[PDB]
């Protein structure tokens, strides 16, 4: 029944909070709603780092840390930073992904935008199995190319 | 977070509770309730010390419930304390088992508030349904 | 439809099996769909005792035993004995409850019928907090009046 | 195996998922099998935090949060973060516990490893009866000392 299900979602909701704050406390704006995604993307100017967040280990161990560090450490940096949480905010991420023309869905993943156009994409396979150094070098070389 | 968690376990253990209440076992959830029941209790009583493990699920609970339901002679009372979930209720009841070591799941047959037969985890763990049943039913037949 | 809810459903389905068999063991036909229920009530003739079964402790300790002991220890007895399982076969007990206009929904509960019209009702509050004696006294009396 | 045993195991399996995700969404690798433990401990290098997880309020309120906070707030941290789930992955934790020479079994509990040698150990009695501040100091002091 829904009672157990309500409880399960609330519990997963609570455990997911630090997984959000990890990005949001670093200045990444949460887009938790398909409308919020449209709002941002239809107005976005200059460069944007989009992080498609996720609960899995490699989001925790590689993607989130790499994204927040690249942004804080690099001379050249995106004008905006935002995130959608795959698997948790489904409509938000499905809406964001509509803008990633050409890309398949994956999680975690990252896009560098100019306006609402992708100019650099980092799919899950470019993240999983690699180490921080590689991934941050990936991001920063992209920041330097585009930001 | 604390709320969500305790709430989480409170919801998810409901079914493990229902298995016993759905068999007519009365749930004693506080030390107070335990003391109240044991002081009033008359005749025989099966106490099931419940727990959230697999042998409770696949052995003890099914064994206890079938026994009382299908045996000709049965306890006048059927009650349960939930080990680990209702901690204080459990500790209190365990005090009436002067001779028994603590384990869960475990089961006790009482006459009044005196233990007359005891089934420790080790007589449940590593045994099968029927085996545990006969242990109970023989107890019922004797007391 | 996810794994947690599938698993909850499977578990509750098995949980409930023993509570079903106490009644079916005593001749009570299970009505598990709205259609089975609908089907039964139409060709129904004579008197029917309907037991609305429940996962609750008073169903176990009082309702089911009283119902089975009652149908056996009485010269006057219903022609039909059927059951629905509240909370588990939701559409089944909601369908049956429509033939119970005048009675409030509760569980366990029991109803006596002549044909398709209810002529006696035993709510949970006439079960919960009562003795096996008064309950089947309630039952048997009703049998005498109608069966 | 029957329907009940099968449904129950699957039910418990799904319900501990959040208590797995709390650690895996913090970077901890899961060792769910005896073979996975040996494979790891046998080839392990550098330092390792092992978390003996379990299903209980102590694990939920102290052990898991403390372990994840310490690992991400502290400058020195283990090279590896791993976990065995006591009570759920029984062969896995029994196997891990064989590596803890002369330590007593308890859950939750944590071990700091240098290679496969237990370099510091926190039993349940260090966790239960304390607050985060205390456990964290215990953890990070261990890290400061070995890594």
């Amino acid at each position: 029944s829904n009672a157990m299900s309500m409880a399960y979602e609330e519990y997963m909701r609570q455990l997911v909070v630090p997984m959000r704050r990890e990005l949001t406390g670093a200045g990444f704006e949460e887009l938790t709603t398909a409308e919020e995604v449209e709002n941002f993307m239809e107005k976005a100017e200059g460069t944007t780092l989009v992080v498609v967040n996720s609960v899995c280990g490699c989001a925790a161990g590689l993607a989130r840390p790499a994204a927040t560090q690249a942004v804080l450490q690099n001379d050249k940096t995106p004008d905006n930073t935002v995130t959608v949480f795959a698997g948790q905010d489904k409509e938000a991420t499905a809406k964001m992904r509509e803008y990633f023309t050409g890309a398949a869905p994956s999680s975690p993943s990252m896009a560098l935008l100019k306006g609402k156009e992708v100019v650099h994409f980092i799919p899950r396979h470019e993240i999983e199995g690699h180490d921080m150094e590689e991934i941050m070098k990936n991001l920063t070389a992209a920041f330097d190319a585009h930001c």
